[PDB]
């Protein structure tokens, strides 16, 4: 039923504006968008400096429950842990609900496991003492190889990572179903699914696609599995494709 997915992923979106840049204006904007006809996007995906204006726009269009989540060692998931901790401090500072950490996927494709692992957990301390959710982006378009994608993902979530994500947006390949499934498949295999959310992000543009993703979860983990707790969409003009499918716009 493409009717009944859209809105189930409207409600589980991550807003970002649509070619990932932010300024005053833009965020202003997107915050609006974010407050639809049919209900309000779970949250909204922005840098941390803008945290403060969104959350005053948020609260005076009457949305205060969206959240707002950013991005730190981002996008280029460097291997420098002081440097990916000072910024998730700072994010945290700023007011997040959510703070997303590229993984350092160059050091685990050179074979260096123990710096993700290191730097994932360093941000998670970070943010479980703020009650802030730290959810932790592989760049699947980037490790490529199944085996590779499985490892980020199994790193991640021993490090303590709330939810796993496919990709930044900042490469060509983000997410796809194949990759979508092994990551959730790491999810279940672990049997952490009751603490481990999935967020499909980075080129994720149709209606269609979308009740692709969301037919895996249900199949893997079953129909209730993904709430918002569980569950994400990383992504901007998908809500544009979603309203259509629904009979707007």
């Amino acid at each position: 039923d493409l009717k009944a997915s859209s809105l189930r992923a409207l409600k589980l979106m991550h807003l970002a504006t649509a070619n990932g840049d932010d300024t005053d204006e833009k965020v202003i904007a997107l915050c609006h968008q974010a407050k639809t006809p049919v209900g309000t996007t779970d949250a909204i995906f922005i840098y941390p400096r803008f945290i403060p204006i969104a959350r005053k726009t948020l609260k005076e269009q009457g949305t205060p429950e969206i959240r707002i989540w950013t991005s730190t060692n981002f996008p280029h998931g460097n291997d420098d842990i002081d440097i990916a901790l000072a910024e998730t401090r700072a994010a945290i500072a700023y007011g997040a609900d959510g703070v997303a950490v590229v993984f350092p996927y160059r050091a685990l494709m050179a074979g260096n496991e123990q710096v993700g692992f290191d730097l994932v957990k360093a941000c998670k301390e970070a943010c479980a003492a703020a009650n802030v959710l730290l959810s932790v982006i592989i760049e699947t378009g980037e490790l490529k190889d199944e085996a590779l994608i499985r490892k980020a993902s199994e790193i991640s979530i021993k490090a303590g990572a709330d939810h796993i994500v496919t990709s930044t947006g900042k490469v060509a390949v983000g997410a796809t179903p194949e990759s979508a499934r092994i990551m959730m498949e790491v999810i279940r295999d672990m049997g952490v699914e009751k603490t481990v959310g999935f967020i499909p992000a980075g080129g994720v543009r149709t209606a269609e696609e979308a009740q692709k993703y969301l037919a895996i979860a249900d199949e893997l983990f079953g129909a209730d599995w993904a709430d918002a707790r569980h569950y994400a969409f990383g992504a901007s003009s998908l809500l544009a494709s979603l309203l259509k499918a629904l009979g707007y716009g």
